């Protein structure tokens, strides 16, 4: 029993983290096989992030311009190239702790664990979700660029986020490990701002199933709703519309609990309309949307507290 | 910027985890140097947890009775002994990934990260706090006994919790790594129940400093209070009394923010009296007590958003 935000154990990725320095800028890189990934803004200067041209900024340096430090061991760079917003520095050494791995572009709504690192050294790990507005509410201080996000399936580490920027409201924007940003963001110091966000409906619904699998029934009700009626209510409270694809995703949890999705929808629309007055769900006052249906199945029992 | 519950990276401890099996019971053990620690209830039978005598249950077996599995590698046990509620099985092999480490008995109020494991294999990590009633609201399913809790200082891993039991309300009880339970709990299937808990006042206060270091001031007020007046209010809302030792602990955060502790106390007593109407603090509606003053200093800036 219990239900907590939980991250994937972080060891396989800790053994991937190095420090890349260029000039006076130091940040984190990920080191898999003979290659180290890091944010290309590592070459941008003492503020010429105001208007960088990177194709040009990068042609002004060589291999010996980047130093990569794995613990107390200098990696020699012997070639480098730019891939969208990331650099990829070839080193003379293959990392011998490279886990089996993949790079995946994750989708709004999905969750992943972030190992926050400073100067190449891991310092804490925490779970979050890609928001619908393509930011993440991380916790990052100066020096954490290049910190990665990942999920782990079996023994395979699926990298999906590398950290690049903080936005004016304090939320964070970065890219996948091909160097393509999540969201309309660019690696330049511009006026740019997270857009309006929305609550991940599929997630809240998964977390109500989690509260019933764990053994709580109190918000349920004898009603059902159509998708259409549900969404007209969702949209008013700034929830993402629910589609039949999300309805289908919740199939397994619904079958484990004997509650129809649309009956779960009625119950939420109630929680939306009547507030959570005074009561909590899995410990929260507030509908929580940073758990996916898969996180709830991973973490919950396979048997329902009926 | 940002503020999240965060756990310590878990790698140094992942390389400590093994599987111990005895008869039909399989659970997790921690493997440091030539020794593996695990809950002595690993020898208790298909329910004779109802009234175990362990001195007696253990004298009925030998070394070859326990099998310890590190990945796909059987550890031979070559001696074993009981230390309060834990067994300590000597193996023919020193773990070669033993980190620098210490065992510490942690105190109510303090926090630590838990690596949850099944059959010896890590599956997720999350942060929590020792409650004042000596339980922890973990998230643990069948098979997670022997999962450890730890903090990490520098490169030294300070182990402080090994998981043993779940209690009737769904919270969790276990021991330090000397085998002494936290709380009045015993490793027997008894009627025993977590007692009443209280909110960790020092923690909530640290987390208000965190909301001002991050840049939020809205709950502050022009009042101050004595300790005494504060506690008469605390006790009514079921907060632990605040003492001058806790007041002193908050010295550094108070100096970083220019807010007197007792002025912060006034502000909380207000939040207690007037509710948080409608507003959030660092994202929470609800005063959060699972961050210590040290977690807030580790995670926050050294410079205040003034
Ligand atoms: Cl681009
Ligand atoms: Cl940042
Ligand atoms: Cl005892
Ligand atoms: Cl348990």
């Amino acid at each position: 029993s219990g239900f907590r935000k939980m991250a994937f154990p972080s060891g396989k990725v800790e053994g991937c983290m190095v420090q890349v320095t260029c000039g006076t800028t130091t940040l984190n890189g990920l080191w898999l096989d003979d290659t180290v990934y890091c944010p290309r803004h590592v070459i941008c200067t003492a503020e010429d992030m105001l208007n960088p041209n990177y194709e040009d900024l990068l042609i002004r340096k060589s291999n010996h311009s980047f130093l990569v430090q794995a613990g107390n061991v200098q990696l020699r760079v012997i070639g480098h190239s730019m891939q969208n917003c990331l650099l990829r520095l070839k080193v003379d050494t293959s990392n011998p702790k490279t886990p089996k791995y993949k790079f995946v572009r994750i989708q709004p709504g999905q969750t992943f664990s972030v190992l926050a690192c400073y100067n190449g050294s891991p310092s804490g790990v925490y779970q979050c979700a890609m928001r619908p507005n393509h930011t993440i509410k991380g916790s990052f201080l100066n020096g954490s660029c290049g910190s990665v996000g990942f999920n782990i399936d079996y023994d395979c580490v699926s990298f999906c986020y590398m950290h690049h920027m903080e936005l004016p409201t304090g939320v964070h924007a970065g890219t996948d490990l091909e160097g393509k940003f999540y969201g309309p963001f660019v690696d330049r110091q511009t006026a740019q701002a997270a857009g309006t966000d929305t609550t991940i409906t599929l997630n809240v619904l998964a977390w109500l199933y989690a509260a019933v699998i764990n053994g709580d029934r109190w918000f349920l009700n004898r009603f059902t709703t159509t998708l259409n009626d549900f969404n007209l209510v969702a949209m008013k409270y700034n929830y993402e519309p629910l589609t039949q694809d999300h309805v289908d995703i919740l199939g397994p949890l619904s079958a484990q609990t004997g509650i129809a999705v649309l009956d779960m929808c009625a119950a939420l629309k109630e929680l939306l309309q009547n507030g959570m007055n005074g009561r909590t769900i899995l410990g929260s006052t507030i509908l929580e949307d940073e758990f996916t249906p898969f996180d709830v199945v991973r973490q919950c029992s396979g048997v329902t507290f009926q």
